[PDB]
């Protein structure tokens, strides 16, 4: 709070925090409106819009691609160049493996960053600014607002798709299932929540030591909490530490008296 400034002290980083307890409407905010590169947290929002646009049957449509649409590491999509993959399999890979090439294919399907912004603006997210495909591949420098969001806007938008009415119940269920089954976030929000409690999350990292996680957290009984923990550092090549995110989550949970 305070403990938040202490974490920033301990990790030499800047935190961005917003949490909403949907049970009591309690809010926890630390630089909630400070901008960070959203990095792969955008993959969650991109699937929300894909689901909005496509019937569940339409997710069976096959997308073909070549090795030249893959750059650096893409753990799922490098396995299926020969066959291509369905939209459903791409959403799975994007969300649970943070597959860059799968995210790009999905983004292309929905009409690119311009169309994603349009749809975000349509759900009343006036802050999230998608501008580039695969922004991962660009040397993005500080003070730029392209491909940034805030902890507050990311919670509001994740909540809108995952928990409110921007998606019908069966599609909301797909989004939640994929995020619950994420493989990349064990040391982040998940490491900061009490044992047992279900977590659905999407992680991201960039440069300037950017390390992000956005989540929905269910207490065993009671309504969920939606949370964004964003972080960055002063130097372009700064290392991040996952533990910062785990510890910031602990402070949120304390403040929420849990849940």
């Amino acid at each position: 709070k305070d403990d938040f400034a202490k974490l920033e002290e301990q990790f030499d980083a800047k935190l961005g925090i917003f949490a909403l307890d949907t049970g009591t409407n309690r809010t926890v905010a630390y630089r909630p409106d400070e901008r960070f590169a959203f990095a792969s947290t955008i993959k969650a929002l991109t699937v929300g819009v894909l689901l909005q646009q496509k019937s569940i049957e339409d997710l069976n449509q096959r997308i073909t691609y070549t090795r030249d649409d893959l750059v650096n590491y893409n753990p799922i999509t490098e396995k299926h160049v020969d066959t291509g993959m369905t939209l459903k399999e791409l959403a799975d890979a994007s969300l649970r493996y943070s597959d860059n090439a799968a995210q790009n294919l999905i983004l292309k399907q929905i009409g690119g960053p311009e169309s994603l912004k349009k749809e975000l603006r349509k759900i009343g997210d006036e802050v999230t600014n998608p501008e580039r495909f695969c922004p991962e591949l660009n040397e993005v420098n500080p003070g730029e607002t392209q491909d940034t969001s805030t902890a507050r806007a990311l919670v509001t938008s994740l909540r809108a798709f995952a928990l409110e009415d921007k998606l019908p119940s069966e599609k909301r269920e797909l989004l939640i299932d994929w995020m619950k089954r994420n493989t990349t976030g064990d040391a982040l929000i998940r490491a900061g929540v009490p044992d047992g409690w279900e977590v659905a999350d999407k992680t991201g990292a960039a440069s300037y030591g950017t390390r992000n996680d956005i989540a929905i957290i269910w207490p065993p009984k009671g309504d969920p909490v939606v949370l964004a923990v964003l972080s960055s550092r002063d130097k372009k090549d700064a290392k991040y530490d996952d533990k910062l995110i785990a510890e910031a989550t602990k402070v949120v949970m304390k403040a929420l008296n849990m849940n």
